[PDB]
């Protein structure tokens, strides 16, 4: 009651969101109510949870989803469309179970981009059209895809296209991770240049910011913001979160995370969010993947079965000492 409202304190700078489901949506309602003015559907939008199989389409969750954020004045990122993961098996298989042709994958992802794109305009505002097409290791620009394999390295320009078509007032976005480190970022960058230079319809990066205490450095993310925005697109924040483990740290057994854990991830958060107000103006969101460390994909990724601390509020829904840094820059 005395406490500072996220969207307010960042009023001026950038919206402030958070990834949510139909269940956290319940569990953390009065947070996501006190704080966010955006909503991203952490799973209910990707392709397996609106197609499951051919022409069965299933908006229920993504429905409710999207009620919860229109009854609360909040803006929704559509999140995703065509990516290598959560996408069924039948997407990039004829009858016989050998992969279809580019022309037919070509429809199937204009009947998907359509059908979902449509029922959401004038509701959903932007969408992650392409999660992760850059490779994220070795020397090639992009990562292997199904997409990629069978329809060839245009499949992102022809997603573009028909999301456009499908809804030409929504913002478009190139979304991915570890887009701080100086290879990924030469390659994103490229890859959005080229597509920009052909006069695709992408309006924006996504920087997921699945972030750790140490990695990247702040130079880097000032590094990355610069550049990105050297290309003339919008900037999201799509999925902050600040892990306690390292990636070389895979340790199950922490109950709890320490006092200085703790307190450098304040500084973290603190030093984070003054560079994105810095750069307020090419940033216009800030979505963290989740609201309070009572739920966090990091507690099973990338280790299965441990426990998490993220996030700005605690597993009480009480502010960590990392809010009071972030709302204090
Ligand atoms: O499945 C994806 C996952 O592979 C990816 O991996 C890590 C994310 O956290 C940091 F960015 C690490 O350095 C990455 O290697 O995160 C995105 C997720 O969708
Ligand atoms: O519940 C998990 C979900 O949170 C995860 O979401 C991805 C996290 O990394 C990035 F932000 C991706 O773009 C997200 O879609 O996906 C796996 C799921 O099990």
């Amino acid at each position: 009651s005395s406490l500072p409202s996220l969207r307010d304190v960042f009023a001026n700078d950038f919206r402030i969101g958070a990834a949510v489901n139909p269940v956290t949506i319940e569990m953390q309602k009065q947070l996501l109510i006190d704080h966010v003015n955006s909503i991203t559907a952490e799973n209910h939008m990707k392709f397996e949870h609106l197609q499951p199989e051919e022409g069965k389409f299933t908006f229920q969750e993504a429905d409710r989803i999207v009620d919860f954020a229109c009854s609360h004045r909040m803006a929704v990122r559509g999140h995703t469309l065509v990516w290598h993961n959560q996408t069924p098996d039948w997407v990039f298989q004829d009858g016989q179970g050998h992969f279809v042709s580019r022309d037919v994958l070509l429809e199937r992802m204009k009947c998907h981009i359509s059908t979902v794109v449509r029922r959401y305009k004038g509701k959903i505002y932007c969408w992650d059209v392409i999660n992760e097409a850059v490779a994220d290791e070795g020397n090639e620009l992009l990562r292997p895809s199904k997409w990629r394999q069978i329809i060839g390295d245009d499949f992102m320009e022809q997603a573009f296209l028909y999301a456009y078509e499908a809804d030409p007032d929504a913002l478009l976005f190139y979304n991915d991770y570890n887009e701080c480190f100086p290879e990924k970022r030469e390659k994103i960058f490229a890859l959005v240049k080229s597509l920009r230079d052909k006069g695709i319809p992408i309006h924006g990066i996504g920087m997921q910011a699945h972030w750790s205490l140490t990695r990247p450095s702040l130079d880097e993310i000032r590094a990355a913001i610069e550049r990105y925005a050297s290309l003339g697109v919008v900037l999201h924040i799509t999925g902050l979160d600040v892990s306690m483990f390292e990636f070389h740290d895979r340790r199950t057994d922490l109950a709890a995370p320490t006092s200085e854990m703790i307190e450098r991830q304040a500084e973290r958060y603190g030093q984070i969010f003054a560079l994105f107000k810095e750069y307020r103006d090419v940033i216009q969101s800030v979505t963290f993947w989740g609201i309070a460390d009572d739920h966090t994909w990091l507690d099973n990724f990338p280790v299965h079965g441990r426990k998490n601390w993220p996030l700005l509020f605690d597993e009480q829904h009480k502010p960590k000492p990392a809010f009071w840094r972030a709302v204090s820059v």
